């Protein structure tokens, strides 16, 4: 199998499902006590998230490109970035590191494509929902259109991610609020919902979503597994 | 903070508690969204575990020393090996890698020392329970003596580790069996119980142990946090 290189810590809470599912994927395919060959660089999320709010995206591109290059030298054979928001600077990583870069939005777009859907709801950080870097790739490469919540809903969705989810707090109040937003986008004709923040899956089980769930972290991890074994 | 280097995936299920507890310790200490600087090398445990059964210990020493050296060169400032059994080959890592090596038995010995205890039960793989490499360090460095289960109990304890715990299977029958062994070693005057396999705490909650619990993984993670920020 190939050694996968993970850029994690963003937050570390959502790096864990990546680690778990990549190992469970290898066990499923290889059987026995086999586990995945993983190199993980977990960053201090404080610096990353600070740059997000300052708009210092070039600085985060440096941080992540350096991290990927260090994993390359350690033997990583592909790069997985464990965060939807930071694919805003995926170009920097793909440009400065020659390793194959498994873009989260490609794995998500193939999953939605496989379910035959072109109009889906999108939850994530305010950056991922409101800007073009994520939604524009889904549109240009898969002809997939995203519906996002209203402004007041986006601010609270974003607040929960950073003030609760990334600190390990999963409240039923926030869980029920996310379910409520999903249900409103369902009435706009959304066919599925992207959990487009890697932590949302930690808060919202699939039976709380009135609509079929695309969990970016699960989907990304399965794409990692398929790369490590040269499958799918 | 110093970036920590983890040698994990032995098994990956016990690597997760390390990653969680190290991050939580950094958060508690720096506050806010601060997270731990971590480089993890997770190996394929199949090759390691087969080597244990074949007695190919030198081969695992090479694997782990090479892994440690790769992490050092990626920026690792200290090494944490996320497994009790493989400290049998800690000498290979410490001899070939100049980084500070945070020995799991030293972290556990200071915890038992802090509790004022000198006679404890030891649960773990058959290798950790029966051989000298782990218990001999506790004896030499801390004057701590370990009591271990009888032979039939050791075989089933080890059995559960590799056929259930390392596969993510946590059964009540196994949990109850471990609980009965702990209650049995308590009869021999064990003052506490070392969970000397990093997966045992995933199975046995502290409230199922009639003895005070030294969870090796938790203690090791707390020591790593203390190192990373020089406490
Ligand atoms: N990890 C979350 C939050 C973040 O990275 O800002 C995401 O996928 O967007
Ligand atoms: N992780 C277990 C099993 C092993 O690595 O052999 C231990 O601490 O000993």
């Amino acid at each position: 199998m190939k050694t996968i290189g993970l850029l994690g810590g963003m937050s570390w809470e959502s790096t864990i499902p990546y680690y778990r599912l990549i190992n469970e994927g290898i066990k499923q395919r290889l059987g026995g006590l086999h586990s995945a060959q993983v190199l993980l660089h977990s960053v201090d999320f404080h610096e990353i998230e600070e740059c997000q709010r300052r708009g210092e995206w070039d600085k985060t591109g440096d941080i992540l490109a350096e991290a990927a290059l260090g994993l390359q030298r350690a033997g990583a054979e592909g790069i997985v970035l464990c965060t939807n928001t930071m694919h805003k600077v995926a170009d920097a990583i793909e440009s400065r590191c020659t390793l194959p870069f498994l873009h989260i939005a490609d794995a998500t777009g193939r999953a939605i494509t496989g379910a035959g859907m072109t109009r889906v709801a999108l939850l994530g950080t305010r950056y991922t929902m409101e800007q073009d870097f994520y939604r524009g790739r889904l549109t240009e490469q898969f002809s997939i259109n995203c519906l996002i919540p209203e402004a007041d809903e986006r601010a609270k969705i974003n607040q929960i991610i950073f003030e609760e989810l990334c600190l390990g707090q999963f409240t039923e109040a926030s869980r029920a609020y996310y379910a409520q937003v999903i249900a409103r986008l369902a009435e706009q004709g959304a066919q599925g919902v992207i959990f487009g923040c890697t932590e949302i899956g930690l808060l919202v089980p699939e039976e709380r979503s009135v609509l079929p769930v695309f969990d970016t972290a699960a989907i990304h991890a399965e794409d990692a597994v398929a790369f490590m074994l040269s499958l799918e």
